[PDB]
């Protein structure tokens, strides 16, 4: 039985002083990085003047010397027409036979009806063509605008414009974006510039392997290219002759620090084999630099390769360092030292860096201390020049390669390097089809007589467009190449010296004013929770120790009553991934003590209510600080108790911290003396988010002024007990927060207790239904229903069309379906693939599935942990076997023998014939896949809605028409576009569904606290200027009927309603997070009087709903002669169970009528209904007798606006 | 169509062009339900025409037009209202319904 | 272009024939100029051989 965390994340090798200096700089504050860079980049006044003169000369030559622009001009194309034309040209070039393409153009395309002859939107890559035509990036494509534009331009200009577009696109995609379609073509085309003194480095365009098969394909592409390049090099050697550039992410599908052992065992030999071939031909082999979290891992490969005697005698190994990265100079120190130790003259390509916007987004998403890159472009420029000075001092041991298109950067380095030059000392580098105009002013004895190596992409149209967006942005407003073409930018501006500009700033190295540090995403509202960087060796080393220390602790969970811990039945809590690992001990609550706890809560309710809201919120904020400080220990407990990986656990603790701070801030924004607490609230929580949901429900109830009976799931009491201990330490009195560990009997005893004033339940729909039935017999002392928030299961779908990028889909599917072994309520259950792409995506998905590591979660390398119990395992496996027995195709990972000591289900993909193959939620790592024809998309959305669930939903498409269609027709609480579907960032994706998935209001949203007080406050930003038109028609009808007071109440409800609220919530860059209030659906109205009916109808119509009115009320004659608009929304129901599902109910009557109606409502099939009841007198006295907060439905939509490959808004940030 | 607007010239030719900026990403939901109904009854050509009408309709276009500062000049396309349909054949009726529903109208 | 250049003379006629003030006569001529230029531009954006006249 292996000791917990004994092998959590050991480094590849002990970290040397040089390696530790790299890690120390990972997220160093920008103000600390810059001063040494300024010093190192400083040059004499004579050199600065000479450099500016050289830069001006180069820039004057550049400006003194278009294809798409000329086409746009000749045919008077709008921007959309230009984009549409290039998309058409791209599609026409997918026709191989040139004569067949020309015949289609002349006979069919030119005569209109291009739609008839061209499963895949023509405009799939329009975001890329948009960048080409307009210089602006859009994440998604307005395909209807492009279709209109294409029709218009073809009808106006005919075949000649199509011909010109085809020839333009052929030239760009075959000769500009790539040096050649194949390595042989690229080599033939390289002779011209090689004869002028250029060299080449070829890039076979491999990147981000998703499967073993992809990695093998990219391997054989590199190997075949090395042969072709080496044959062509013909002994020219590594400096004069061509080389190759490779990306490590192309060569293994799990290239990450978490998988370091697989990287060293499996990726390293592949690089070695390629390097051995490059050695034999004596060509350069350069390792390109990728994301910041791969930098230090790549150094371990570089170290092994440079120390491997089989590669000795060859100096062609190359390595890129990114000057936008804070570690760059320390990486260079490490590399220079490695070159000295190994005796290999490492080729070092200095670049600025290609992943800037992605690094900003990632650090914000992960809540990390700072960015691993600079945030002002001028800082990167200074870093580059400082790093060039370091490289130029070490030309005896490394070969510097200065990759840049910036004439100022170039000139600074040209003069820094001095007049002594020989081929092999250093070189410049540029990108094919971008840098030649500059470097034709550099290469050759008649220029600066310095060599330049051209980075030459090689590949087909399909491969080229995959990452052209990122490549073009390298096009942003701050980019030299964009600025050189901007007439408003003077040469003096372009030759400005970044070193002297930085040195003269008030605070040297200050962060960009318009980029939030991750902690500051929410500004003054609250402090973002902080995560942990699992790529940082210092963090991993410290976390290893804290995790081991957590496993030595004697964790317990006890019934913590107001009067002290109570005795009870005690049992061990076992690690679900290894039952031999005892995590702690739980003492469970007797049903007698549960009832006693509620009475103690009732007695303590006035004292807790009297704590001012701001002080209650201060307790939550203190608890959040305590949880943040204790995060490493909390991670260890969550990892061992609940089967979570470290990443799962970090998310869990961050979410708890965010709930605490969010509900604290919402309280400070809203709660006053008139928002009285309900009283004792029973908080019943699920095992699968054993700290986050647990803490969220309790914190909300407490801060609203209610004492809480906290009943954690029987599977996960220890982390709940620790959360209670933390809240109590933060100042929540023991009488206000009692912990009652135990199973559903303890929950049921709490729900049934006489003084229970509200229930917050998160768990399965079936259990929520039992609670709903229990509460249907109950009324408050005021004779009103006991509020129930019941957040329940999902049957969550993702729809993927033929415009989505398969690699992006597969990553988001693997994460959404199998993160936490599918034990997220948000997990993807049903993937819906458009038929034309289904086979390709499914193949990639199955390949990615088999790269997952399943096991006990106290290892960083484990992706997928166990299921929580043997009963959960048996239930999941029974479902899989039923599917397999029906003949459905089932793909499963093979599990290691070590899983036998725990309860594991392998990640599973099941191919369904119809969505009806699924019944209820299967809460495990089981992804179902269905295929759909594009024309059946609307029926498919109906089918998704027809399950009755409505929790999370994903859509992967680039096409605005499809986004608009799908998102308007889907009925789910949390929508995600071009990303995973498991996001629940508090206050950013307020989380919670509808139908079988929830009553609402959403946790982590602004309506939540208002449900926990007797009179709901007005939430921040909660209003709408829109008035429902059917409400208005009803108000006029009421006036025409003479119901004057009711017409006024109807108008007031129309104004009070927040239906139509449409907000963007602050969050990370590269995402848009939207929050909207819609109608709930059909509200069941159970009136008693005519006026009550009119008030109920006004409330429901003002919130956009339709209604079914109880026909047994006998009030049909009160609704004669309705306007058709209102009549369309009104039905009369004699059999309520036949006319559902409803989305809520409004009831009028005395206490016993309300109770009887509540029992009938609870008995209706399907979703739990949020019922509001009032007496006739309350309707007369209180305009808010029916609260409109609970008659609208919250919808959160999270859109990944970086999905096209770049961030448009950040293109203006430099 | 409005004088001084982008639909005007198209009324003065026998086949209307696609005006500048004339498109919408919105699809009328009743149109979509009608297309599904046509699908169900095997009216494949009409269902296709209905989906095509749903896409080519510019119902929901909502543009800000260039003009002077200190003013916002908006141009939007709404349903006309109730369209009188005078069909002769079942297929003609389905096509007329598709056209009218795709543009947000009742009939 | 001709209406723009001749606007002062056109104003005189509009003022006397149609009871317009100078400002409203200016608006009248400007609107005619704008129709001409707008329909010209809309034509350049749209009309091709398949859009036959009535
Ligand atoms: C031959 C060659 C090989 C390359 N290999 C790689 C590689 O392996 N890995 C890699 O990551 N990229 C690589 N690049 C790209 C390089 O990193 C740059 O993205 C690109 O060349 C633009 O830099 P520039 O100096 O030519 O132009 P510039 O316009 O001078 O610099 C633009 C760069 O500034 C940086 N930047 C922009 N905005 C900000 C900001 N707000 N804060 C901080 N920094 C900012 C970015 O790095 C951006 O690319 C390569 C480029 C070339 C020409
Ligand atoms: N909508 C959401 O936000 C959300 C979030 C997380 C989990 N969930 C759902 O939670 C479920 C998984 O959690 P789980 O397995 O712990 O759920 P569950 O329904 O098994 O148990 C939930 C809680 O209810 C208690 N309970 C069981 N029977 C009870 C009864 N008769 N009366 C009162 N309480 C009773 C349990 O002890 C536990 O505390 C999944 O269905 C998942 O989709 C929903
Ligand atoms: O990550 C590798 C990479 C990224 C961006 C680039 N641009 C030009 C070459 C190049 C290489
Ligand atoms: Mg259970």
């Amino acid at each position: 039985a292996p000791a917990p965390f004994a092998d959590f994340a050991p480094p590849v090798r002990p970290q040397s002083t040089l390696r530790r200096a790299i890690t120390a700089a990972y997220r160093r504050p920008e103000t600390e990085c810059l001063p040494p860079l300024v010093e190192a980049a400083t040059q004499s006044k004579e050199i600065r003047d000479a450099a500016a003169s050289t830069a001006r000369k180069l820039i004057e030559a550049l400006r003194g010397k278009s294809g798409v622009e000329g086409l746009v001009q000749e045919y008077s194309l709008s921007s959309q027409e230009g984009v549409a034309l290039m998309c058409l040209a791209e599609a026409l070039l997918r026709i191989p036979d040139t004569a067949t393409r020309d015949a289609l153009i002349r006979d069919k395309i030119a005569d209109g009806n291009w739609k008839s002859h061209l499963s895949r939107s023509l405009f799939v890559n329009a975001a890329t063509w948009g960048l080409v035509v307009t210089g602006k990036l859009t994440s998604t494509v307005n395909d209807r605008s492009l279709a209109a534009a294409l029709t218009r331009l073809i009808s106006r200009c005919g075949e000649p414009v199509i011909r010109r577009g085809v020839d333009m696109a052929m030239r760009m995609m075959g000769e500009q974006f790539v040096t050649g379609e194949t390595i042989r073509e690229a080599l033939k085309r390289s002779k011209e510039l090689e004869e002028k003194g250029f060299s080449y480095s070829y890039d076979m365009l491999g990147e981000a392997a998703t499967t073993a098969a992809d990695a093998e394909r990219y391997y054989r592409d590199y190997e075949s290219a090395i042969h072709a390049i080496g044959k062509a090099s013909a002994g020219r050697g590594i400096y004069e002759g061509p080389g190759i550039s490779i990306k490590l992410s192309a060569l293994h599908p799990r290239y990450s620090r978490a998988q370091a052992a697989r990287v060293m065992g499996e990726l390293l030999p592949r690089v070695k084999a390629l390097a051995l071939l490059a050695k034999n031909y004596d060509i350069g082999l350069n390792i390109d630099a990728e994301e910041a979290d791969r930098l230090e891992l790549s150094l371990d490969l570089l170290e092994v390769l440079c120390l491997d005697g089989d590669l000795s005698g060859w100096n062609g190994m190359g390595f890129v360092v990114q000057a936008y990265g804070k570690r760059c100079p320390f990486v260079l120190d490490f590399i220079i030292d490695l070159a000295r130790r190994s005796g290999r003259r490492i080729m070092v390509r200095l670049v600025k860096g290609a992943y800037w916007d992605a690094e900003i987004k990632r650090a914000q998403l992960d809540g990390l201390a700072d960015f691993p890159v600079f945030t002002r472009k001028i800082h990167t420029d200074v870093s580059y020049i400082a790093c060039a000075a370091k490289l130029l001092a070490a030309t005896d041991v490394v070969f510097p390669q200065f990759a840049t298109h910036n004439a100022q950067t170039l000139a600074a380095i040209y003069h820094m390097a001095g007049k002594d030059f020989h081929v092999g000392k250093y070189e410049f580098q540029c990108l094919h089809g971008m840098g030649e105009p500059l470097y034709e002013e550099v290469v050759g004895r008649g220029k600066l007589d310095r060599p330049c190596r051209i980075y030459a992409p090689v590949g087909t149209h399909e491969t080229l467009l995959a990452y052209l967006v990122r490549r073009l942005l390298e096009g942003a407003n701050s980019s030299f190449v964009h600025r050189i073409n901007d007439p408003k930018v003077s040469i003096d501006e372009l030759i400005a010296d970044p070193v002297e500009v930085v040195r003269a700033m008030p605070v040297v190295g200050a962060k960009h004013d318009r980029i939030a540090l991750p902690a500051e995403l929410f500004g003054d509202a609250r402090t973002n929770s902080a995560g942990l960087d699992l790529s940082n060796e210092e963090t991993l080393a410290s976390l290893t120790e804290a995790l081991r220390e957590s496993a030595a602790m004697k964790w317990t969970a006890l019934p913590q009553l107001a009067t002290g811990p109570a005795a009870g039945e005690t049992r061990t809590v076992l690690n679900p991934g290894d039952h031999r690992d005892v995590v702690g001990s739980v003492t469970e609550t007797s049903e007698e003590d549960a009832r006693r706890a509620v009475r103690l809560a009732a007695d303590a309710a006035p004292d807790w209510a009297a704590v001012p809201p701001s002080e209650r919120a201060a307790c939550l904020d203190r608890a959040a600080e305590l949880m943040q400080a204790r995060m490493p220990t909390l991670l260890g407990l969550i990892i061992r108790e609940a089967g979570k990986s470290a990443l799962n656990a970090i998310a869990e603790v961050r979410e708890a911290i965010d709930f605490l701070r969010y509900y604290a801030e919402q309280t400070r924004r809203t709660l006053g003396p008139g928002h009285g607490p309900l009283g004792p609230i029973v908080c019943i929580s699920p095992w699968n988010f054993p700290l986050a949901i647990f803490t969220g429900q309790i914190a909300a109830a407490l801060v609203a002024g209610n004492p809480v009976l906290a009943k954690p799931a029987e599977e996960t009491p220890l982390i709940a007990a620790e959360g209670v201990r933390i809240l109590r330490e933060a100042g929540i009195p023991a009488s206000a927060l009692q912990l009652l560990p135990g199973d559903g009997r303890v929950g049921a005893a709490l729900v049934a207790a006489a003084e229970t004033a509200g229930v917050m339940f998160t768990g399965s729909t079936e259990v929520a239904r039992l609670i709903q039935a229990q509460l249907a017999d109950r009324l408050s002392p005021a004779g009103r229903p006991i509020p129930l928030i019941a957040e329940t299961g999902g049957q969550n779908a993702m729809i993927v069309d033929s415009s989505a990028l398969a690699e992006q889909v597969v990553g988001d599917v693997i994460t959404s379906a199998f993160d936490s072994a599918g034990q997220r309520c948000s997990a993807l259950r049903v993937l819906c693939l458009q038929e034309d792409v289904a086979d390709r995506i499914l193949t990639m998905l199955k390949g990615a599935l088999h790269e997952l590591h399943i096991g006990r979660t106290d290892r960083l390398s484990v992706d997928v942990g166990p299921v929580i119990t043997s009963e959960a395992k048996d239930n999941i496996e029974k479902h899989i076997e039923r599917m397999r027995g029906l003949g459905r195709k089932v793909e499963q990972i093979g599990l290691a023998s070590e899983t036998g000591v725990g309860t594991f289900v392998p990640p599973t993909i099941i191919e369904l014939e119809k969505l009806s193959d699924l019944q209820r939620e299967v809460f495990g790592p089981v992804l179902h896949v269905i295929r759909y024809r594009r024309d059946d998309l609307d029926r498919l959305v109906d089918d998704v809605n027809a399950t009755g669930y409505g929790l999370t939903f994903g859509l992967h498409t680039r096409l605005d028409e499809t986004i608009a269609h799908v998102t308007s027709r889907i009925k789910a609480g949390n929508l995600y576009i071009n990303r995973n579907i498991i996001g629940a960032v508090v206050g950013v994706q307020p989380f919670g569904g509808r139908g079988l998935s929830g009553t609402g209001p959403k946790a982590g949203g602004p309506l939540y606290l208002g449900r926990l007080v007797t009179t709901a406050p007005v939430p921040p930003q909660h209003s709408s200027v829109h008035t429902d038109p059917v409400l208005l028609d009803f108000a006029k009808w009421l006036d025409g009927k003479g119901a004057r007071a009711e017409a006024e109440a109807a108008r007031n409800a129309g104004s009070s309603s927040a239906l139509g609220l449409d907000l963007e919530l602050p969050g990370p860059v590269g995402e848009r997070n939207l929050y909207t209030l819609h109608a709930r659906g059909r509200i069941l109205l159970v009136p008693a009087t005519e006026s009550g009916l009119y008030h109920q109808l006004a409330a429901a119509l003002a919130t956009g709903n339709s209604v079914a009115i109880d026909a047994a009320s006998g009030l049909q004659a009160s609704l004669k002669n309705l306007p058709q608009t209102v009549g369309l929304r009104v039905s009369w129901s004699k059999d309520w169970a036949a006319d559902g599902p409803f989305a809520g109910a409004l009831v009028e009557g005395d206490a016993e009528r309300i109770r009887a109606v509540n029992k009938a409502i609870a008995a209706l099939p399907g979703p739990l209904l949020l019922v509001q009841a009032a007496s006739s007198g309350e309707i007369a006295r209180n305009p808010d007798a029916y609260c409109l907060n609970w008659l609208v439905e919250e919808v959160s939509a999270s859109i990944n606006t970086a999905a096209a490959g770049g961030n448009a808004s950040l293109m203006a940030i430099g």
